[PDB]
């Protein structure tokens, strides 16, 4: 019939396959009937319904579960017809129009954010997308293939992520994005975008698998920051750390060190796969939180973070001059925590040509001493400022 059904149907049952076998066991056929039925029908009733679609076809049922072409084959019995409320009410179910197309009510649900308010995803939203992983890594790598992710976009109606994501999150050791990572992009995009996230969620047919009246209940609304500085006490688990710093002063290096990637991984890095952000988990003080550092390029906006992270480079005596020159431009009477950190350590120091030495500006404004750093190591670079970095956004008034 027509394609456009056709197409909503076949992505209607990739999502109701749950377990990603290619076919709709019975426990995945009674939870179909009864979001969209009310009422699953009876073992027998159901054994019924399969034998019909084994008569007329044969690859309509596979492992006594219903197979897209036996799911076709039904709503294709079903099209002879009179009948053509049941498909509707099918395609209405998930989110569909008269138009076969998503409903903008179910891609993009009303979820207004107070100023200086941000954005998480709660312990069942993070449960889900664990599920929609497990559900594509078909190969038990903890990482999505090319293959894998091609196979989770096939309910989106465009490819929602870039090959930048694999330089924003971890990923192993042949670039592919792993369980952690792709966690991470999430927690990115939902912290970044929030109404972009809610809309990959609708893809996935979030609001539909577990229950809810909209893809905003993933959502997780913190309060005024105005708030927790008054109260000296966050409940955030993610925090922005703004990257600031001349060009070639190492910033980028400093981004793909908190992905855990050395200098020369880094190296292999594609120029038009580049990303301006980094995002992974941060122990401090045995608390797991999110670090979300952003590359600020050097050129209101961009300075609206928890925590900045001012980079020279030692082997540069021009860099330390931007570092003091952007703090006295924008946060030396600010309540947001500075960390100066002395970038590519591993090679010979040179004098800095400021009038005062980045030791003595530390300790004038009152902040942390200059942080030694390099991400040219054997293994992979140390997370000493990432801990840090945190440790100072978590706790400002420290
Ligand atoms: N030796 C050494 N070189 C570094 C380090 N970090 C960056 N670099 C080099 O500095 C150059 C520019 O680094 P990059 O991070 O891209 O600078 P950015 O413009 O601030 O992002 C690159 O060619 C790197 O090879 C480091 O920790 N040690
Ligand atoms: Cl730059
Ligand atoms: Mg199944
Ligand atoms: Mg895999």
């Amino acid at each position: 019939m027509k394609p456009a059904c056709i197409k909503a149907l076949t992505r209607i049952f990739k999502i109701s396959d749950q377990d990603n076998d290619g076919t709709l066991n019975d426990a995945e056929l009674n939870f179909f009937q009864r979001i969209c039925f009310n009422t699953p029908l009876a073992p027998q009733a159901l054994e019924d319904v399969k034998n019909v679609v084994r008569k007329h076809i044969s690859d309509g049922v596979a492992d006594s579960g219903l197979t897209l072409k036996g799911f076709l084959f039904l709503h294709t019995l079903f099209i002879q017809r009179g009948r053509h409320e049941t498909t509707w009410t099918v395609l209405r179910r998930f989110g569909y129009d008269d138009d076969l197309d998503l409903t903008p009510e179910y891609l993009f649900p009303l979820l207004k954010i107070p100023p200086d308010c941000t954005t998480e995803l709660n312990h069942h939203a993070y449960l889900f997308l664990q599920s929609t992983f497990d559900k594509h890594d078909l190969d038990r790598d903890c990482a999505l293939s090319p293959d894998e992710l091609k196979d989770l976009f096939k309910v989106f109606p465009y490819i929602p992520w870039g090959p930048d994501v694999n330089n924003t999150v971890c990923t192993n050791e042949r670039g592919w994005i792993t369980y952690q990572g792709f966690l991470s992009q999430w927690t990115l995009t939902t912290y970044l975008d929030v109404q972009r996230c809610l809309e990959y969620l609708g893809y996935l047919g979030y609001s539909i698998l577990t229950e809810q009246e909209s893809q905003a209940s993933a959502v997780t609304v913190t309060r005024d920051k105005k708030i927790d500085l008054q109260k000296k006490q966050t409940q955030r688990n993610v925090f922005r750390c703004n990257v600031i710093g001349v060009k070639n002063c190492g910033k980028s290096g400093v981004l793909q060190a908190l992905l855990g990637r050395n200098l020369m991984r880094q190296k292999k890095i594609r120029e038009d796969h580049k990303s301006y952000y980094a995002i992974n988990t941060v122990y401090v003080y045995g608390q797991e939180k999110y670090l979300l550092l952003h590359d600020i390029s050097e050129s209101e906006a961009e300075i609206i973070c928890d925590v900045v992270c001012l980079v020279y480079d030692v082997s540069n005596p021009k860099s330390f001059e931007y570092c003091a020159r952007i703090f006295k431009q924008h946060f030396m009477d600010s309540r947001i925590p500075c960390l100066i950190v002395a970038a590519k350590s591993d090679l010979h120091e040179v004098k800095q040509e400021y009038s005062i030495s980045p030791t003595d500006f530390c300790r004038k404004h009152k902040m942390p001493p200059p942080q030694a750093f390099t991400c040219n190591t054997a293994d992979a670079p140390s997370k000493d400022i990432f801990v840090k970095l945190t440790t100072m956004a978590m706790y400002p008034h420290v």
